[PDB]
């Protein structure tokens, strides 16, 4: 395998990251610094986990103590929905430098398609729980986010959770400055995304999968669902290779050439999580993987679905 991939700006991109959604504050500086020891060098984050400032610790320290050079690291973070008006991007992402204590970003994405009313609710809910969107539209917060890459505030730009067409819109501007360079969406064996992924990647967009076990820590997750680390399916095919089933969910895009970013707050996981780089999963196990699919979408909310730009109801 090898362990970036390269970007349309030229920056190459580690395959595998830290996830940071639900790594709480109290715990996540640790998480951090555990994962720069053992080798990961892609940290993705976002403002609207609530952690920036303390995964933002963990990173300055391990420079002060000379164990990672800042051009090594890669770093993401995203623009959260409520910051897309084209006059609030540029705070919005100024804060999450400042919390993270950082000069510029690696990677700086549009979080979902969907604007919302700004004000401090991330979910500004009317009274019979809908959300509340705003006038904003993709293509202009896309050239605010242009206005990131030309202010030296971030190396490259990217989406998450848009929708083939989505995509398309911004190819399509006769004045565009950048393309994309990631698509950052759920992709697991449940959910495997070919139809989008063949998109993206004959566009030249690197498809980074979030959620790749599953998140079964998702806070709307029901008793009766689906569980990819306990599928026995999984586990069957991890220990033919003497591995676990996070282990086998984590390799499993790597070797579609995915980028995939893995969640633990755990020590003993993070280290786990990392050691996928000794083993290859078979063409069985691949096409086995595959057929796993059942178009199973654990990250969406009803609350959003009357959105304009709400991104599910179209095939890919
Ligand atoms: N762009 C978006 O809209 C979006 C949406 C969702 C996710 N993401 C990103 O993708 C990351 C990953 O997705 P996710 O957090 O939803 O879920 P995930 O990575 O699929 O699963 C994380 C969960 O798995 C547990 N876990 C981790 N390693 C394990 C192992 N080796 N054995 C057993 N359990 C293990 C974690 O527990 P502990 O932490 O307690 O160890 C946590 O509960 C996020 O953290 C976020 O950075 C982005
Ligand atoms: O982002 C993460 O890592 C994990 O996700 C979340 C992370 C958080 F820190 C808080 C909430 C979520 C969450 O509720 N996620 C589900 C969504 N679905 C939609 C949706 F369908 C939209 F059309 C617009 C939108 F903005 C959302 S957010």
């Amino acid at each position: 395998m090898a362990s970036r991939i390269l970007l349309n700006n030229g920056a190459k991109m580690p395959i595998l990251g830290l996830g940071t959604w639900k790594s709480p504050p109290g715990q996540v500086t640790e998480a951090v610094k555990v994962a720069i020891d053992v080798g990961y060098r892609h940290i993705d984050c976002a403002h609207v986990y609530q952690n920036e400032n303390e995964v933002g610790v963990a990173i300055q320290e391990k420079l002060r103590e000379q164990v990672v050079k800042r051009e090594e690291l890669f770093i993401v973070s995203k623009l959260w929905c409520t910051y897309h008006e084209k006059g609030l991007v540029k705070g919005a992402c100024q804060k999450t430098l400042s919390d993270l204590k950082l000069d510029y970003l690696d990677l700086y994405l549009i979080h979902w398609p969907t604007g919302f009313k700004p004000g401090k609710e991330f979910f500004p809910l009317d009274e019979s729980g809908n959300v509340v969107p705003s006038d904003t539209n993709i293509l202009d917060t896309w050239a605010a986010m242009e206005e990131l890459v030309d202010e030296g505030l971030v190396k490259a730009i990217g989406i998450s959770n848009f929708n083939h067409l989505q995509v398309e819109m911004i190819l399509n501007k006769p004045g565009l400055k950048y393309k994309p360079a990631v698509n950052q969406i759920e992709c697991h064996p449940y959910l495997t995304q070919e139809k989008l992924i063949q998109y993206c990647q004959s566009k030249g967009i690197v498809v980074t999968a979030y959620s790749p076990l599953g998140s079964p820590d998702r806070p709307w997750a029901k008793p009766e669902d689906p569980s990819l680390l306990e599928d026995p399916r999984i586990k069957a095919i991890a220990a033919k290779h003497n591995k676990t089933t996070a282990q086998v969910l984590i390799r499993f895009p790597m070797q579609r050439n995915l980028v995939v970013i893995p969640k633990s707050v755990t020590p003993e996981r993070i280290a786990e999580n990392f050691k996928v780089f000794d083993f290859e999963l078979s063409s069985q196990d691949m096409t086995t993987l595959l057929s796993y699919n059942r178009n199973w979408r654990v990250c969406a909310l009803l609350s959003c679905t009357s959105h304009k730009d709400y991104p599910f109801h179209e095939e890919f």
